[PDB]
RNA sequence: CAUGAGGAUUACCCAUG
RNA sequence: CAUGAGGAUUACCCAUG
RNA sequence: CAUGAGGAUUACCCAUG
RNA sequence: CAUGAGGAUUACCCAUG
């Protein structure tokens, strides 16, 4: 194995895709990026450090750029009008098992399943009410 | 379009579902626990605000209860141990159209769907290798 | 030749073998554990370093759980009282070529294989006498 | 009984081997040396502490030389060229039955045998990747 | 997936080839050292940071040893002679795409193909003439 | 005889190649330009000294351009959005024979193969992982 | 005593606590 | 290290402890 | 951080800004 | 002259020795 591959971040039912590659490991950040100038690039970190002596902590980070073309002196430049940024902290007890973890994945993705509360505030640009 | 409803969180399949539902609002947190002690609950918190003239930022709070070999309404200490605590910031560029929003929410969707590295890391108390 | 796979750490015969598979390769620092919380588990990482300009430097550590009277998947306190920790530093000269690192190999192998004087007392909560 | 034995620290099937006999017990740190001038020996040191009022410390070094014969003032000594140290150290808790550090002792076993990664990567003056 | 792997620095043939492999990555900067004494080895290394807003920048350095024995006091040491020491730093604006370094790479091969001005004055111990 | 003629720097099959041609060799530095507009022209550079009483040291230089049209006033230019520089420095001492010579020349050119890990990581706008 | 992917010419030494 | 419905141009910074 | 056809025993060292 | 995973608009500039 390795888990360190490649995967579609933004899923356009195979067309208009957006998948992520592997990156950079340095100072144990893993990266990945998607393919695109590094200044319009998707972004993905992620990171796991014992930060106590019984948690175990996971800090990861996600990049959504808004593409665009600038004309800086005179010349076209490819860049991003603005960047989405969302940054998440995990805290898992050493005392869980891999069973217990696995409720804490199905958790984050039934938090974020389409047509439940949170996702859908986000995307109305909207509160919860 | 009232959002704020009962949904579920960990989804097993129809049996052994984990529903979440409405406890709490104030301060415009909502707030949504599972049928436990608040001890041994399932929690989610979100809220929204303007952090600054450029952004708008959504704090989302996940509470996942250590299940293996957990004392139902029993007196578990200490608490940390017991415990993952998820925290989520969202921050979003005033410009963002709501079709940017569901571009957000997608690539969210993406990171922690399964057999994905970040998922699968998780689930199997392991870093990036 | 890629060595950073998953290995028999205990071999009890095929019966109860403990196996150890890649959970981490954060700043060249590998990482091996069990299929188990991380509190319970087999723990091993290995790194590599030039230690000064005549010495490279292995340092390589173990974590072994108690296993008597444990509770899969529970709670254990004080952690203390139910890991062994086995701190490992091999040091070696820059002129050892790999016929002098294979039989530094075996010395470490012969060191403690089994009625050997060392894992013998070891084994017997003994010293030597 | 008595664990103080000579053993073969370096197996070369019978012819070549290098055993190494009981040479001192003196402030408790039990050492063996194999049959050279104590300039070109292999040496073997081992000891245990209770270190603290749960933990046993056993603390084990290894000294493997490489032989060589120099000219000093015109005459020739036999000496070692360089020596490679192996400095290990275990802490074991009271709690451990025989049976938990028997566990110990095949975990160390099964770390350092033949075709596994560690082994591998020290033989081929490589790190592990 | 990853390319902190094993590789062919020095294609003889498919005989007398010099091999490099993975041994250290870190503070973000990666190893690759060839078999058998770290003495006689052939190095090589990489890294990336953001030198400044708009530019990221490789360092990478090689060294090729010649291979000798040294003799002192009747003592023989495997040594290098000397070595050839290569640095090269390679600047590249975040607005390059994927294409764009491609084609940053082409130039360096190109510039480095057997026939061409530099790599021919370079193995004739020569300048431009 | 003489090596400072032109060459192909970008090899893209037979047609869109990138041919550099002699420019200027003053005070010991010869320079190479491709055609047409020196704003949007490749450029490298190339020499050697005698670094010290036993070395020898080529410094080479290589410079990438982005081409593009720069507008101001109405006025258009043919100008280089940016560039990507290369600076790299090979220390040859001066016991090294013709065969030593190839031998450096083979490890830069094995270096940056198709395939292998740094020009790979380059290419891709990436790291070492 | 304890911790260090801290060093050594290896039962010694250094840093922090 | 820890806590913040603290900020950011996002592996950085601030406050309290 | 940046520059040097600046030097090295090559992830160190120097001069200038 | 030498060193720097020091920076640049790349044969210039800086820090240290």
């Amino acid at each position: 194995a390795s888990n360190f591959t490649q995967f579609v971040l933004v899923d356009n039912g195979g067309t208009g895709d957006v998948t992520v590659a592997p990156s950079n490991f340095a100072n144990g950040v893993a990266e990945w990026i998607s393919s695109n100038s590094r200044s319009q690039a998707y972004k993905v970190t992620c990171s796991v450090r014992q930060s106590s002596a019984q948690n175990r902590k996971y800090t990861i980070k996600v990049e959504v750029p808004k593409v665009a073309t600038q004309t800086v002196g005179g010349v076209e430049l490819p860049v991003a009008a603005w960047r989405s940024y969302l940054n998440m902290e995990l805290t898992i007890p050493i005392f869980a098992t891999n069973s217990d973890c696995e409720l804490i994945v199905k958790a984050m993705q039934g938090l974020l399943k389409d047509g439940n509360p949170i996702p859908s505030a986000i995307a109305a640009n909207s509160g919860i009410y």
